């Protein structure tokens, strides 16, 4: 009585033995479910959805729909999710498209809370949260350790890189650098994630460089590659952390918020 | 002799005896059809849709997991009287989504036309009444009796104030409050959105010629940006830009119909 | 009994698809719609009415003339990373309406153990309630509106659609936040507060009306609010003036003196 009799399996469905599947949830085809996951009652699973292990579905989510696209012409597209995520109730995670790569991925240890969506063709990584009702466009790239506050929408193809916060009610045009806190409609930046920093017992010489770095990028009346080499010089050698904030201005496409 | 000549509706539907839905349509385990229902040729019904009641669906539209279509409205004068929604053709209603029947005080109708996109979590309110190919973007809250027309689109996470009128063309940009009506053509964003010009671009990419193009942005000048007031920009549109360019006729009929004023 | 043209397509109050936890404690006239799924230590009151497709958790006491509608979730875990699995509560009171995709937490063993809710309140589409947050009566949310964790809302309150509220907020009894708005701080009685963050733009002069509120009285609010936000005074010279001027006349002003001594965010100014 693991897999509630209401529900509804594919018979192409592979599902991990000890995975719970509550009342009135349907399992589409193409779909895998790994060890230890636990879906509530109400979750549909419209197909070609691979979720990983430990995972926890609550009722009123739609996980691994076809996207929103118009554009979107049946072609076999996927979502992948990794492993200990929690996805609240009415979230809706839809699958890739062709144009890009035919995939929308979510890492490991997220917390989506409740009516999260993540477009088709998203790659989110691990240790994020999502708070109630936010937005993420297609193919937003997000790294690890974000948290993204309520109520908030993504434009489609911003890259919001590890360690950032989004505050309350924003609307993010542009890439969010690593550590970077950005807030506002439209979006603007506002520091170094500090108290995060702190909260993960980061070193003084660690922030320093960062708020440093920051400076250069944000304050500082310097290009791109001018604040890059001057964090290079100055600031690199002692805080390697400062990499990912290079690695943010080197991968912009959209340009970053001012 | 008595065979099918065709699995379609899910033996877990639950359907009122009153419910006319034809015969190709198909309807997913678990959905709830409510009394005085039709559902047209061609329509799909994904797992988990309730149509309340009183809701006529027109043909080959296709409605996703968790949407609540023709429910009673959230207008507290409502008491229960039996009024209606009506859905037209070719619609895409996404997850989550609520469609709510209509009140006495105003026609008992809700209306949506046909070619809409509803994205996940688009609410239209009771009396709305909205035209053709239309896009409404993520959790976007469309409030009681506004009148929407067509190829509007609606930007993710904006709300639009009860009894605005939302014209043909317009866009309504993400994260906006609209409090007042957006005239054809217009691109009106913020909170509270303000007016931003004429979508050339998409004009362009659609086509349009260049003369009706600047046609309506020389329309535009005078309603917005030459301290005329509504009639005198009216008035100039006719004699001098409505002769090459009978597109402007929509910006006449949004300034002459506007009930709320508009958004500027 | 027509045996020639009839249709022959067949109610009981609770239907035979919904899953009842047996320590469920249901009042006899309650309904429950297909699909439904009531989890343990659940109670539900009289004249309550739960429409298909409602999930109610568990460990939750609903009162009496409620109406719920589908894919609701009422009554489940909360949200905060901090929650254990400890036995927590929601409670709601009587005669709310609450609408399509609201959900509604319990509270965490950080705070008292309890999310509340009290009566007559409209929660419209996906309204968000977080745990620990305490609703009093009569109260509107409009679609959208997202409360945070341990917000405490009084009486008479309509906050506007698309709405977050953050944490820990006190929104004091007939106050209004306009659509669209994130609201950081205290909203004190009788204030309208809007925007992106919230700023205050003064009484709720339209509600009080509406009420059947007399003109003296809502003057004084007036002269209460001019002397908190317009009169260049601290905090507590307001209330001194408040209450030697106001007061007196206008016991209705002790809420806003109530709304700057219970602050801790601070007020929306």
């Amino acid at each position: 009585d693991l897999i509630h009799s209401t529900a509804i399996i594919d018979p192409s469905a592979v599902i991990a033995s000890d995975v719970q599947i509550g009342p009135y949830c349907i399992i589409g085809p193409q779909v895998t479910i790994g060890a230890g996951t636990k879906l509530h009652s109400h979750v549909v699973v419209g197909g070609f959805t691979r979720i990983g292990q430990n995972n926890e579905i609550f009722q009123f989510a739609s996980v691994g729909e076809v996207c929103q696209d118009l554009k979107y012409k049946g072609e076999e597209t996927w979502l992948e999710i990794g492993n200990n995520n929690l996805i609240r109730e009415h979230c809706s995670l839809h699958r890739g498209t062709v144009q890009d790569n035919a995939l929308t991925k979510i890492g490991s240890h997220n917390l989506l809370m409740v009516n999260t969506h993540i477009a088709h063709d998203c790659i989110v990584g691990d240790h994020n949260i999502f708070a109630n009702n936010v937005g993420v466009a297609g193919h937003v790239h997000i790294g690890d350790h974000v948290i993204v506050g309520g109520n908030s929408g993504i434009h489609q193809f911003c890259k919001i890189d590890s360690y950032s916060m989004i505050g309350g009610a924003s609307l993010i045009l542009k890439d969010v650098p690593a550590y970077v806190m950005a807030s506002g409609n439209p979006a603007h930046a506002f520091g170094i994630n500090i108290e995060g920093m702190r909260r993960k017992g980061w070193s003084k010489n660690t922030i320093q460089g960062l708020r440093e770095a920051y400076k250069l990028i944000f304050k500082s009346g310097l290009t791109s590659v001018q604040a890059i080499d001057q964090i290079k010089s100055e600031i690199l050698p002692s805080v390697p952390e400062a990499q990912l904030l290079i690695d943010s201005l080197e991968q912009s496409e959209r340009g970053i918020v001012r």
